[PDB]
C-alpha cells in the first residue's frame, strides 16, 4: 500500500489490528502528492488531513496537494509566533546537530542527543496539544484522518502513539507501528538529499553540500523506542498520566471513550 508522491504511508490498523481499517492514517508530507496519490486519498475515504509541519516548513515546501473535498487542518508543531525568541531554541538545536567531529560515532551521538532532547520537550511544546486535541476530536466524530509532518516519523509518531495509548492499545503494538517508520529511511534520505541539492549551490559550495549530507543521512533519519519513551516520561513526570495530559490539552475522558468506540473493532 503506497501513496504516490509521498512515503512512510500506512493505515495504522495495518499493524494495530485491534483498530478498524480506514480510520487513522499516517504519512510524510503531501507536498509532492501526484494524481495517483490524490485518487488514493479519495478511494480510502479520507476527509481530513492533520498537517503538523511548522508554518515555516509549509511556507518553504508548500501546502499538501490534496484533492477536492479534503479539509487540511494546519496544526503546526512547533507552533511558532513575530518573535525570534520563539524560533531561536529550534534553530539553535538544529545548528548544534549540524555543527558539533567528522567521525560517524560523533555524528550519530549528536543525532541521538538532538532527537532525545527534542522528544523530551514534545508534550510541553506549543502546538502539540492543539494538534492532538483536533485529531482526537475529528476521530471521535467518526472522520477518517491522515496525520503527517515532514518525515511522518517523530511528530507524527508522537501524535499517533498517544492516540493509540488513549484507545487502550498495548505498548508493543504502539511501538511496532512507531518503528515501522525505519522501513522508509532510504526514501527519507533521498528526499533530504534532493532538498540539499536545491537549497545549496552544488558547484560553488560542494563542501557545504558534502558536510550537510553527512549529518542528514545516517542515524538521524531513524526512530528508536527510547525517543518515544523520553516524550512519554515527560508526560508521566509532569501530568501523572496520559489522561492528565489529554485533559490539559482540553480533551475529556468522555471524548476519549467515544474515540475508542469509533476506532476499535
Ligand atoms: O527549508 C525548509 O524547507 C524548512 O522549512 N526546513 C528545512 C528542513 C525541512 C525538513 C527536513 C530538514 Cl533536515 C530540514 C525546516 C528547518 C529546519 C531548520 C531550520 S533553521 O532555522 O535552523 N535554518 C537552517 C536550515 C538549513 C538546512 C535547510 C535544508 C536542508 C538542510 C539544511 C540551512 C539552510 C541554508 C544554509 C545552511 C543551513 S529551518
Ligand atoms: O517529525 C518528523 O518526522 C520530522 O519531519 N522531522 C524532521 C527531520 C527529518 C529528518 C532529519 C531531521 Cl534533522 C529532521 C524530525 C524532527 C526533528 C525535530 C523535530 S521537532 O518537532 O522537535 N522541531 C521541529 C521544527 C524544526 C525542524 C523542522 C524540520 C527539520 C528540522 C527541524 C524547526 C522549525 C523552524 C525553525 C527551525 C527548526 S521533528
Amino acid at each position: 500500500r503506497e501513496l504516490p508522491g509521498a512515503w512512510n504511508f500506512r493505515d495504522v490498523a495495518d499493524t494495530a489490528t485491534a483498530l478498524r481499517p480506514g480510520r487513522l492514517f499516517r504519512s510524510s508530507e503531501l507536498s509532492r502528492l501526484d494524481d495517483a496519490g490524490r485518487a488514493t486519498l479519495r478511494r480510502l475515504g479520507i476527509t481530513d488531513v492533520a498537517d503538523l509541519r511548522s508554518s515555516r516548513e509549509v511556507a518553504r515546501r508548500g501546502p499538501g496537494r490534496v484533492p477536492d473535498g479534503i479539509d487540511v487542518h494546519l496544526l503546526p508543531f512547533p507552533d511558532l509566533a513575530d518573535d525570534a525568541d520563539d524560533s531561536a531554541p529550534h534553530e539553535t538545536a538544529f545548528k548544534r546537530l549540524l555543527t558539533n567531529g567528522e567521525s560517524s560515532q560523533s555524528i550519530n551521538d549528536a543525532a541521538t542527543r538532538y532527537m532525545t532532547d527534542e522528544y523530551r520537550q514534545f508534550p510541553t511544546r506549543n502546538g502539540a496539544q492543539r494538534a492532538l486535541h483536533r485529531v482526537v476530536t475529528l476521530l471521535a466524530a467518526g472522520r477518517p484522518v491522515l496525520t503527517h509532518c515532514f518525515a511522518g516519523k517523530d511528530r507524527t509518531g508522537f501524535v499517533v502513539a498517544l492516540v493509540l495509548e488513549a484507545v487502550g492499545l498495548d505498548r508493543d503494538v504502539i511501538v511496532a507501528d512507531y518503528l515501522r517508520s525505519n522501513d522508509s529511511v532510504p526514501q527519507l534520505r533521498a528526499r533530504i538529499s534532493e532538498m540539499i541539492q536545491q537549497r545549496f549551490d552544488t558547484e560553488l559550495a560542494p563542501e557545504v553540500v558534502t558536510f550537510t549530507k553527512a549529518r542528514l543521512s545516517d542515524g538521524v533519519l531513524g526512530v528508536r523506542a527510547e525517543y518515544l519513551a523520553a516524550a512519554r516520561q515527560t508526560i508521566d513526570e509532569t501530568y501523572g498520566s496520559l489522561g492528565g495530559y489529554l485533559r490539559d490539552a482540553g480533551i475529556s475522558q468522555a471524548t476519549v471513550n467515544r474515540m475508542r468506540g469509533v476506532l476499535l473493532g
